[PDB]
């Protein structure tokens, strides 16, 4: 059965680079792409900004439809086609299936799950092919939905709480950040539990809690934060703050507290927070 | 007297485009640039990421120095040279002056003040020449210092206050944003004055306060914000929220309140806030 | 009646640049191009060399066909489509007509006649989109056929002759070029008439035959060429040798001699010769 | 002793690509290039055509001089510099040596000998960095001089002769090419020896002279060429006509005849001919 391969990925995820190699190595496969049909009908040059329109979309969609049938209905030489779009819209994916079922073709996916941080990196250097940051956030939000990743929706019965980070949030570089520290105390009065988190490694190979202890002491004897729990990146862990903090949240926090907010300063972490369903306020420029 | 023209501008401000035209129109002028000397000593290709180093910088600085003397010491045909770097570091600018004073040359500046918003726009499409967002923020911070633009440092004797925006901050799209509304009341108890601001146009040409009135009512009868002042973009004003809110701050707020914080959601406005010396917490994704 | 506009031109003739502007200025027009469909089905990157194939061509042709019907069968908003290919193959052009006649559309052409010399120039700088020189010669040969330009096929009854140029051919820079001079005499014995031509301007504004006289004398008293006719670019004429020599051929030579060969050294002139039906031998490197 | 590495090569030979890798792998090495200094002083954009000038050259030369001293006079960290220009001008190369001798540095060369055919290929796709074809011919002529390759200057005492190729020259595709065949006979009368050469493989693995015999017969019984010698690419040889014919010339022709001319049609072969000192007339378009 001739196959139709939908590439599932955010812009900048490796889609096209892979399609080009696959076609180079496997005779009988052809690429179909909407970005290409979008630039061609306007005869746009590499650096022109395409103006979105329902009309133009219907046309490109039509072009994909017709180009698929025509190629798949080619001789026995034809093995399949690659639809190298983002394919991040469920409705769009279903259509390819129904369309494939009536003519007798099968559908396969080829996923390109790339970490948010890397996607941002690439897109900022993508130049003219760059995509706005918010449509990127949205694309990734859809990718997570495709993978079936978790979205927090609260913890019924458990005490409400606010999450505070240390570096850049409660501490500056350490001295206290007056308004944020005053906030944690403000929330405490209001009856909320104060959970503290930090991406600082706990300690060294020989003293595995050196930094943790220092952090705890600082929070207690300088900031005076009435916290109930403190969590930190374990010693030895070299993964991204991104991954580290989320792992800590599902394993040590979500099951014990009804978190209604998170206070942080580092964009990637802030991005992780909103992304998983936790309101987050960014208290300072944290593009690093 | 032969002149040395320093272009003052952030990356993406028009520096090079102007230098190329000026040289094309004025015989006897030559360009000197560090980005160029930086890529050349490494024989880098358009898409390689340059690795910063003191050594490599000393070399490029040396190259600028020597290339300046050699060209300016050319015949009578030579009129001057353009130093098309950002030139946003005061120390760096002084050096060119002292250097120019000993050989008998004069220094002129050619400023390229472009709005933050536009600088971001261009840099995100700059592709490989793109610069990290934080070094851009920093460059612009220096540009503002060069222009002598105002930086807020408080208001002694006046009552402390927090600034809250409406769209996206207190209101969602309208329904209340629970945590942020709860915050304004929380600060009020703490003794702070609550100043409300909005980029929403006050009204229409025929009803110049239509939206203002609606906003006031909403803040009063739905959010229940104990505000003391509300300010909004005047009817007819079509400038950027960027400019609008800052104008409102210096004219109607800074002189009446000791503002210690601002709550907003739109990145450009948040960026304006921190930029002028006002702590600001971004309560939601606002890349628009 | 909705129109289909075929752009007639060699690669590098301005086709696409015009299509982009036309579409920008005229709402309801869309571009259709085979180069675009060719790079897309292979998911090729700007710098990949496309491998020609009947299969791949049938597919792109199919894509043009289907994309035309689908767009032209759009609402009343649709005004037409531009087929921005070279369209230099008569058979190909007919197809568009027959195809247009059955669905009720009309066909218009938009010619981009650019001089060979300029086409070469652009193509050598076209980089990756560059086309081999021989396919370019061929494209231009078809363009000339489209315009109905003249192709020489002899002159019955008139005496046979060979055409010799002076600069670079008979003369070097002047001293004689031994073999070529020996040739003209060799042909004379064989019974051929020797016609001499030169792109050298005849003279100056005040002495309109200064150079002609000098050339005649040189050919007579140094080379010893038994010529019957000498023709030169008139004084004041600043057009390309290209145009100049061909004008001279049809007006002063073709009607008086049965030319069976031309001896020249400058590539553009040599190219003109073969192009119009006259065998030509290039006696030296003349890329200038 | 700190070294100065001059890269010797024609444009498009791999110079820069190598310099970038070498510097990437060897800490303490820096690149110096005139193309880079040429585009920088004019602040030119990738696609601008640089206007040559003595003034601008003196400046770039000065920049190379000063940049060399300054870097080589750096700490002990500095190992050397790469001068990635063509370096094909002997005078220019000497200067680097004398310059290197007074400051105590040594000079090394890194040759990039690439075949003419490949150099043309690359340059035609080089786009904006492309170089005119004649300056390329000239560069390669200098490269050959650097390598010490042979240039023919005649054969005293031996009988004069003309060299004729078969495919495209004497034969068309075979039928006779009337004027060229008539020429060989014309030269024979004049007392010249007619040497025939062909790039056609002599035969097959099982019949190693199949094609040679066919060619000989054709030349004898159809063209009627009064030849004295016929030479052909041996059976099995898969090298370029380029190399094949030159090998045949020095081994089987130059020592037996005083060749004063060569008649061919294929550009690369014609290019080889003039290049080694043999007048050559190109009788037809042979860009293949
Ligand atoms: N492994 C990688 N590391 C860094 N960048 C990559 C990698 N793979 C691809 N890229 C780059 O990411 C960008 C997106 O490429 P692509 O695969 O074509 O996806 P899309 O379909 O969104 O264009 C391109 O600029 C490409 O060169
Ligand atoms: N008026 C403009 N509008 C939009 N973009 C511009 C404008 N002028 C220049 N640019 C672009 O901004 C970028 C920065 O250009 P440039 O003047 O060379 O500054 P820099 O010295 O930082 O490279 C380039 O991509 C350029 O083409
Ligand atoms: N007036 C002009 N002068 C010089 N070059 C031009 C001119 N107009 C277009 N070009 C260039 O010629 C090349 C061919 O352009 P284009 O119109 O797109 O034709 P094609 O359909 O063959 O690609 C491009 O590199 C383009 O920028
Ligand atoms: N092995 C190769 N095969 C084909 N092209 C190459 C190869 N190596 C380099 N090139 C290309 O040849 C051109 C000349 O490259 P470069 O080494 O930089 O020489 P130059 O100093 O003249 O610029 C470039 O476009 C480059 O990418
Ligand atoms: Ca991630
Ligand atoms: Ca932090
Ligand atoms: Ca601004
Ligand atoms: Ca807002
Ligand atoms: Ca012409
Ligand atoms: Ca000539
Ligand atoms: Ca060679
Ligand atoms: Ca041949």
């Amino acid at each position: 059965m001739k196959k139709i391969i939908l590439t599932i990925g955010c812009p900048g995820s490796g889609k096209s680079t892979w399609a080009r190699e696959f076609i180079a190595k496997n005779p009988g496969f052809y690429n179909i792409n909407r970005d290409d049909y979008r630039q061609s009908i306007m005869a746009h040059e590499e650096r022109d900004e395409y103006k979105y329109t329902k009309k133009k979309e219907g046309i490109v969609t039509g072009m994909q439809f017709d180009t698929a049938k025509s190629i798949l209905y080619g001789g026995d030489s034809v093995k399949g086609v690659i639809i190298s779009d983002t394919n991040l819209n469920p409705e769009r994916r279903l259509a390819w299936e129904t369309f494939a079922k009536e003519y007798g073709w099968k559908v396969e996916h080829k996923v390109f799950d790339v970490p948010w941080t890397e996607l941002v990196k690439r897109n900022s250097k993508r130049g003219t092919k760059a995509v706005p940051i918010d449509v990127l956030r949205s694309m990734y939000k859809s990718m997570r939905e495709y993978l079936g990743l978790p979205v927090y929706n609260g913890t019924p019965g458990k005490p409400k709480a606010v999450i505070f980070d240390v570096d850049g949030t409660l501490a500056k570089m350490d001295v206290i950040n007056p308004m944020v520290v005053e906030l944690s105390k403000m929330y405490a009065l209001m009856g909320y539990q104060i959970v503290v988190v930090s991406g600082r490694e706990s300690g060294t190979k020989e003293d595995p809690t050196k930094y943790y202890r220092m952090t705890r002491k600082w929070v207690e004897d300088i900031a005076g934060v009435p916290l109930v729990m403190q969590c930190q990146r374990e010693q030895g862990d070299t993964r991204k703050d991104d991954v580290v903090k989320e792992e800590i949240f599902w394993k040590h926090i979500a099951p014990h507290f009804d978190v209604k907010l998170a206070i942080d300063d580092r964009t990637q972490v802030v991005e992780m927070w909103r992304r998983i369903g936790v309101e987050c306020w960014q208290v300072a420029s944290g593009d690093f």
